[PDB]
Formats: C-alpha cells, sequence, structure tokens
C-alpha cells in the first residue's frame, strides 16, 4: 500500500484504488495502474520533474529503503506473478530489487522528489508507475 499526496490530489496504484477513491475520481490510466482521487486537505509530497535514473524506494516487505537505479518509463511486459496475470504497463520503470503485492504504493525518490509508486513485482524487478509526467498535479 501507499500513496502520494500532492495538493489536493491522491496517487494510488489504480489495482489497490478504494470505492472512495473511485467516487473522487480526477483521472485514472489502466495501462499505468495509476488511479488520481481528489482530497479535503492540501498533501504534503513534492513530484520530481527531471530525468533521473537513481533513487531511493521504500520495501514495505523488507520495512527498509533502497538506493536504486531503475530504468526511463516505457512500455513493459509484466510477467505473470503468485496474485496477478501477465500484462503490458506503459510509463514503468524497472530497477532490480524486492518487491511483494503489499509493496505497491512505496514511493521512489530522487534529489527533486517523488519519482514514482512501486506497481509491479513478484518476478526479481520491482517496477515503479512513473508520475513526474503529470505537470497537471502541480497546478489546478
Ligand atoms: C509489487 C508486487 C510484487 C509481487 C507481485 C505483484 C506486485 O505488484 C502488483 C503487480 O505486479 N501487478 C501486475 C498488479
Ligand atoms: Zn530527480
Amino acid at each position: 500500500s501507499g500513496a502520494i499526496y500532492v495538493g489536493n490530489y491522491r496517487v494510488v496504484n489504480r489495482h489497490l484504488a478504494t470505492h472512495n477513491d473511485w467516487a473522487n475520481l480526477v483521472w485514472e490510466d489502466s495501462s499505468r495502474d495509476l488511479l488520481v482521487s481528489s482530497t479535503t486537505a492540501q498533501g504534503c509530497d513534492t513530484i520530481a520533474r527531471c530525468d533521473c535514473q537513481t533513487g531511493v524506494y521504500y520495501c514495505s516487505s523488507r520495512r527498509k529503503h533502497y538506493p536504486v537505479s531503475f530504468s526511463k518509463p516505457s512500455l513493459i511486459f509484466v510477467e505473470a506473478s503468485e496474485y496477478y496475470p501477465a500484462r503490458y504497463q506503459s510509463h514503468l520503470m524497472l530497477a532490480v530489487g524486492h518487491s511483494e503485492p503489499g509493496d505497491c504504493g512505496g514511493i521512489l525518490r530522487c534529489q527533486h522528489g517523488v519519482v514514482g509508486i512501486v506497481s509491479t513485482g513478484g518476478n526479481g524487478l520491482v517496477g515503479f508507475a512513473d508520475v513526474r509526467d503529470l505537470l497537471w498535479l502541480d497546478e489546478e
């Protein structure tokens, strides 16, 4: 689990979005595993606006933050896990690291702020859904 709180926006994994998220929906994209819902309270997080390929991510299944190198956001074949069927995913960044299902939503951060959230695991690569292209998160 985990979310990004920026302005009056809550950014979650689409697959973990609650009924309330869907009932307060701003934007969702199944190809990116992202859903954004509206918030009453303004949020504390800054989104990175950068092309960084190094950062640190939170891995709940280890209660640890790990420094990683990650690929630039792209369209990736996410292999079937114990939990979820195989599917293609856009705006996904990969690193070598550990991931479990409950790790989805863990933040990946660089010097500029939040880069993305853990979205894909179970087969040796940790995938992060990029948010840095979502400039609109920093306005309205
Ligand atoms: C973070 C993780 C670890 C292990 C399995 C699934 C995971 O993430 C969810 C996922 O891959 N999908 C396609 C919804
Ligand atoms: Zn950066």
